[PDB]
């Protein structure tokens, strides 16, 4: 309803760039919090039309300008160059808070949707931290349910509607371009995979009763979202999930139609230098990837699905405001 300011530790001393601009874009965090539970009193949420979400998009945005700048932007027959230095690349968490005379309401309830009534509330000044990490396909480093995975979307019903898949356990994925210089590759132990997905069929199946659930791959679109595409220290890593997807839980239990090798799925990566941009319609060129081991652990803490008898669930994104509503979607600022 109004502007909100952030709040990070972030630090003089990094260059990192995450770091650089919360130091002249956000306060520090408070030390000490305060909090209040009002277990009674019952309100309503709907995280897809969040104004928090929208602003932090925006601070993204900038964040992604003043940190990652290509050699090469085209926006149509434009084309904007500009030094495009190697940089120290990790995202640190932000907290958006409210300003003077406005509160952030936290919705406490474990298994809240995002949608709808939510009794258990609270009243905070700012939200958790939130790393924003951008990618497609596989929500990376946010933080788990607390309780059941949560199916959240703005219409189950409708098929267009992308579907937050908020996991209650963690994935593992190390992807890696070890000392081609862009071929890289990720590592996904089979055994957890198999388990998220047999429990991620079991809810999606509350909410399709008679129909059989399908995991397969992306269909078709820009390689951003037809693999799982992210950030790693600067580079950009594309990631064929084929492996991933594919899979089938019929009669409440869930088979793994993908290929694993020695009990780990590997996905296939490449590092690209023109890029798609998530910000707005356009390209940008970066420079060929730094030299030595570019290795990121990351967590697998969620899922971006859209929906095609049989359900069939592929991998979806390209919208990052759904990467923030993942996160965001239990908060509304007030008053
Ligand atoms: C939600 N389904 C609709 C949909 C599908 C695809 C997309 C949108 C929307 N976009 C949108 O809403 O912009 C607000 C985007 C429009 N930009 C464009 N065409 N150049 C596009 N997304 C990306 O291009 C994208 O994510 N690139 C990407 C780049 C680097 C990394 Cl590390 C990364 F992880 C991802
Ligand atoms: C979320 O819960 C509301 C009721 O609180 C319900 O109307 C809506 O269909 C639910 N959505 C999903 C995706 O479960
Ligand atoms: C996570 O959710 C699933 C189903 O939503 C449930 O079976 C499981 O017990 C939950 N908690 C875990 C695995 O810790
Ligand atoms: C979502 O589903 C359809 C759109 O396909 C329509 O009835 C309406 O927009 C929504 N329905 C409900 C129950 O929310
Ligand atoms: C992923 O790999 C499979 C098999 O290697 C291939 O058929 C598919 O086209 C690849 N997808 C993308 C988006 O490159
Ligand atoms: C699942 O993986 C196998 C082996 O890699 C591949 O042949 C198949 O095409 C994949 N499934 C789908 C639906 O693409
Ligand atoms: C996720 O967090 C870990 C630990 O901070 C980090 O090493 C990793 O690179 C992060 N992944 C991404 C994609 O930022």
């Amino acid at each position: 309803k109004t502007t909100l300011f952030c709040a990070s530790d972030a630090k003089a001393y990094e260059k990192e760039v995450h770091n650089v601009w919360a130091t002249h874009a956000c306060v520090p965090t408070d030390p000490n919090p305060q909090e209040m539970v009002l277990a009674n009193v019952t309100e309503n949420f709907n995280m897809w039309k969040n104004d928090m979400v929208e602003q932090m998009h925006e601070d993204i945005i900038s964040l992604w300008d003043e940190s990652l700048k290509p050699c090469v932007k085209l926006t149509g027959g434009s084309a904007i160059t500009q030094a495009c230095p190697k940089v120290s690349f990790d995202p640190i968490p932000l907290h958006y808070c409210a300003p003077a005379g406005f509160a952030i309401l936290k919705c406490n309830n474990k298994t809240f949707n995002g949608t709808g009534p939510c009794r258990n509330v609270s009243t905070v000044q700012c939200t958790h931290g939130i790393k924003p990490v951008v990618s497609t396909q596989l929500l990376l480093n946010g933080s788990l349910a607390e309780e059941e995975i949560i199916i959240r979307s703005e219409n189950l019903t409708n098929n267009a509607k992308t579907i937050i898949v908020h996991l209650n356990e963690s994935v593992n994925i190390v992807c890696t371009r070890p000392n081609n210089i862009r071929q890289a590759h990720c590592n996904i132990n089979e055994s957890k995979w198999n388990n998220t997905l047999q429990k991620v069929g079991e809810e999606l199946a509350k909410h399709f009763p008679s129909k059989t659930i399908k995991f397969e791959p992306s269909s078709g679109g820009d390689l951003e979202i037809t693999t799982h595409s992210f950030n790693c220290r600067g580079e950009f890593f594309y990631c064929n999930t084929s492996d991933l997807f594919n899979g089938t839980y019929r009669n409440g239990t869930y088979n793994h139609t993908g290929r694993s090798s020695n009990g780990t799925i590997t996905l296939q990566c490449k590092i690209k230098q023109i890029i798609n941009m998530w910000q707005e319609v356009g390209r940008a060129i970066y420079a060929p990837p730094i030299e030595g081991e570019i290795t990121c652990n990351s967590n697998i803490t969620g899922l971006l699905l859209l929906r095609d008898d049989t359900e069939t669930f592929r991998p979806g994104g390209g919208d990052m405001r759904d990467n923030w509503r993942s996160e965001l979607y239990k908060y509304k600022v007030v008053e």
